[PDB]
């Protein structure tokens, strides 16, 4: 460094958008070797992407075979004393969705000459996404039709969900009008499929299967997860999950002119919240969970249990290390971004709601029902027309709560307002939720997902306290593992994980916003998103690449909502049941072999 | 139709990986047509990233120049009785670092016989992004010299910090010993930059400057954050945010014992808290926020109050439509999912952390100007070593706070643990947070920004309750705009959201944990982590797309910590200050002319 | 095949334009590979005879 060598040294400006091709990072890769490999990978994506071909989005038939769209999503829009829609109305809410642009829509009439409620955002699903699976490129099943016989089936589900909105989860098996649900239900041939709940023989267990699915774990022990009953730390806030929840023995739009007003877009009957906080134990509190919630809450509490658990710092390549532990890969802000992130901000759902099915909701089908029974000529299932059992209660119920009107056979709503202003199918809750979760069950892994959730509890019934929850003879509990290894009979985190999804997609049934195709497919599809996100990321982490030494390559085994098992690993390969594939994850009942 | 047609009519399984060039989709764009564009979108995406070129990360030269590695990140390392590294421990650690390879890693040896403190993820820069801007690919300035005259006066900042605790905030404008700080912070020469909090004339006023940034509302009003003393609403769930925070008067890592211990990686001395939850009041209180926290906490409090309080229901398109409001785009799932994703998994914080710069946190600073007043030999600064009214104040805390032993000047640690195992520079807090509120203050927008925050409140001293808070002369409290559209006093959205960033970036400093500087330019590498990704993303929105019609296409206009103005607009194209500039956004001191 | 599944079960018409990446051909080449290796031949008689 000799004096006239320092002497000629100079400098410059260092900004941020100053450019090193060489630089002294302390980095087995070159600056441009770095951007190069992060750029042909994102090649290798798009054209992978793109590789998978356009989706199967079909629509079922009922939009162009079913007189004046009665079939159909158009709640807001003006509709005849039937709730039957002005047809050019609907016309311009179609040229709205297939143009995708944001000043056509806003020429689709309203129901109400002002202040009418909105379309939630039937541009949502034309949007080119950045990464994952783009919004029209995840299946979801076709939704059962608006005179099939499943949906009669499900339709009834939801009639009985509302009718037994107050009853504790606690006294299901032995509390009568539970027991004639169930008696009900069976009577339907067409109710199997939609992820059902039976027992060995067969039958709908009241305490374990009614209202539930067969999701692996989400019929042992009790309704509610155990995440959405535990306190929860939030910046050293402690929590306990009481929730200021809907006020028992109140339904809405429970006569033509508060069902018809709300269709319409009016202004919607005070929804009501109890005055001291409870926690959950009805089905009205998962309806209330449901309709309080705001995208990833549940799972940002059941991640922020699991930490404090201290289960998450034994996941992965690192629950091997003696040295280390992860943080922004394989370890807690990876883990709780990529929970986040993993619903691609519930895009699919907005694409198959509005350019694909655009399915009535499940009060839209009570005015049918209604008027079937009382004006109209639909041709619905006699499992439901003719089902006096299920329309005396019903009736009945909308009695008590309409001020005295006799032989209304309307959906009895949770909230107020109804539905959202967006079509039925599928469940946007049911997306969101199935991703979040997927994306907690792949980082945990199966063998880990098989550690007992510790200190069970379950509420009381005015949900004033909780209870330890112990296993009995009928609770379906089988084998988990502890802090030892050391096996239990108890609730597993992989069960009590499905659980949280369970709740929140069944809960918007008990809402009577949807039903359960809607959040058992929907929460199908998010899975499928979470997985595509996770495919993509993986073979750039650190961790999956094959190195010399006793810790392995990072890879995702786990179980689907289906059970059926998935492993994924870097090079977009992943292993389904016993079959091994390659390229992006579409669904389960898909596979291109590997090759 | 026919008989015949009937007849021969055929069907197939309907699969997830069934491919449909035709479908009776109602949608403009045909199924081919949407999947291209969308290839097109992403190609020109990973283009335009490659174009930026390799960012300068340029190591500060301590670790060439500074012997046996005083200057650089150790912590559970092996060390001698004054804490200097082992250097073939060292030299492990940087084949680690370099190798990026799981296996090396796990041969950096510890600092204790068993059970040692694990290092926190040196792979974890080393990952290729998917989107946003690559984990090599966001500028941060390089961080001082261990010699330079600013580090000095930062640890000097850090040590007032720790003495100053439990300190109301209430009380900062009138309090003796807080006076005491300011004077002796004032006189260093080197104590300006990082976003220093100074008045008219250039002092730092106790009450609204000291500890504070001067970014926009920062030093308006109340320490404390809005954001961080409302109630929030989850699942139905009506939370006050009343904290089990760390105890009173109580310091760690005291003595040399103690502190060594914890640079070998051994237990921790137990850290306590309080057993009635307490409201944010004091230092110490932002300490325990920030020790706390878990990445977007905070974040998810903040956006969960601006939604109960509809603000986000005023903004972007849908805030002029009658007939409309977004929700997976340009509507709270967009805000909310965004809002988390913008810090790109703290990987860039990582990169630098552990690729670049390497550096020493407080507390190992702290062991070596100890060293120096009593064992070692390395310069530090004389307005320092010499800093007699701050190193009395040091050696009184840790003497009342150790066995009454004299004359140890270690840092005095709000947590038994000290620091992460990771190095200092930048915080990843500090991006996290830098990158969440970005996103809000993109989402919200500037003109929406300039709202009065409905009903603002401030704890009382014993952080038992809330009392309102109310403007008077010397507040700097200035305009907002009220729920009517008429101008008020009272303290902005802008400025409390910002409020946040600081409160939780500081609260690292007032842990002991960073320095100012890892958290402020730490604030600036966040904030474009999530420009970049919501430039990325702006374009294939439908909102974006320019239609006839009165409701115009979006775009994001706000201001940066900085101050100066930024709109993103659909076609990577971005207004800076009065510069139009095209391309990626790299930060607020470069522009590409459009 | 459980009682759910084959209830869960759809079908949709199959038409000549239908495409199907996967299929149950006994054919040594993948469908696409097959379509790939025509492609990459076609590419290569037009190149020869330029
Ligand atoms: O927001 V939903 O699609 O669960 O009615
Ligand atoms: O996790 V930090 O870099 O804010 O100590």
């Amino acid at each position: 460094q000799t004096v006239n060598e320092l002497a000629d040294m100079q400098t410059r400006p260092l900004l941020s958008g100053s450019v090193c091709r060489v630089r002294d990072t302390v980095d087995f890769l070159s600056p441009t070797k770095r951007a190069k490999i992060t750029f042909k990978r994102r090649i290798g994506i798009a054209v992978g992407e793109l590789a998978v071909g356009p989706t199967c989005h079909l629509n079922n038939g009922d939009e162009a075979n079913i007189p004046l769209f009665d079939g159909q999503f158009h709640k807001s829009l003006p509709h005849d004393d039937m709730g039957r829609v002005n047809p050019e109305a609907y016309q311009l809410l179609l040229d709205c969705i297939e143009s995708n642009d944001i000043n056509v829509c806003d020429q689709v009439p309203s129901g109400v000459e002002s202040d009418g409620r909105k379309l939630v955002n039937p541009l949502g699903g034309g949007g080119h996404q950045v990464d994952g699976a783009d919004s029209d490129n995840i299946f979801i099943k076709q939704p059962d039709n608006l005179l099939s016989e499943r949906l009669a089936a499900q339709q009834a589900e939801v009639y009985w969900m509302a009718l037994l909105r107050d009853i504790p989860f606690s006294q299901f098996g032995t509390n009568n009008t539970v027991q004639m649900a169930v008696v009900n239900l069976q009577g339907f041939d067409a109710f199997n499929g939609l992820s059902i709940s039976r027992d060995a023989d067969g039958n709908i267990d009241p305490m374990q299967d009614l209202f539930r699915t067969d999701w692996p774990g989400v019929s042992s022990g009790p309704m509610v997860s155990q995440f959405m009953l535990a306190n929860f730390d939030i910046d050293g806030i402690v929590v306990e999950p009481k929730a200021k929840t809907l006020v028992p023995e109140m339904e809405y739009m429970t006569g033509v002119d508060t069902w018809l007003n709300i269709q319409n877009g009016g202004p919607p009957e005070d929804t009501l919240f109890v005055d001291e906080p409870l926690f959950i134990r009805n089905g009205r509190d998962l309806a209330a969970l449901s309709f309080n919630d705001v995208l990833y809450t549940e799972a940002f509490r059941t991640i922020l249990i699991m930490f404090n658990e201290s289960i998450l710092a034994e996941a992965g390549p690192y629950g091997s290390s003696t040295r280390q532990e992860g943080f922004t890969t394989l370890g807690t802000s990876h883990y709780i971004h990529a929970m986040a992130a993993g619903s691609s901000s519930t895009r699919h759902a907005w694409y198959a709601k509005w350019q694909v099915h655009r399915v009535l909701r499940p009060e839209a089908y009570g005015g049918l029902l209604h008027f079937v029974i009382n004006i109209d000529d639909v041709p619905l299932p006699a499992s439901i027309v003719s089902n006096t059992e299920l329309l005396n209660a019903v009736e009945s119920l909308n009695q008590a709560q309409n001020g005295g009107t006799n032989q209304v056979f309307l959906l009895p709503m949770a909230v107020g307002e109804g539905s959202p202003v967006h079509p039925a199918y599928p469940s946007g809750h049911a997306i969101n939720l199935g991703a979040y979760l997927t994306v907690l069950k792949a980082f945990l892994g199966f063998e880990l997902g098989q550690r007992c959730f510790p200190s069970p509890m379950i509420s009381n019934d005015a949900g004033t306290d909780r209870i330890p929850f112990v296993p009995s003879d009928g609770d379906r509990v089988g084998t988990c593992i502890n802090e030892d290894g050391e096996e239990e009979v108890g609730l597993t985190y992989e069960g009590e994980l499905n659980k949280v999804t369970s709740n929140v997609a069944i809960g918007r049934s008990h809402l009577g916003v949807h039903w359960r195709m809607d959040g058992v497919f929907g929460a199908e599809m998010g899975e499928a998103g979470a997985i595509r996100r996770l495919q993509q990321e993986l073979g750039g982490l650190p961790e999956a690449r094959d190195t010399e030494g006793p810790i392995p390559p990072a890879s995702y085994k786990f179980r689907l909502y289906s059970g059926t098992m998935i492993e994924l690993f870097p090079d977009n390969r992943y292993m389904l049941g016993d079959q091994m594939c390659k390229g992006f994850f579409t669904g389960d009942d898909f596979c291109v072999p590997a090759d």
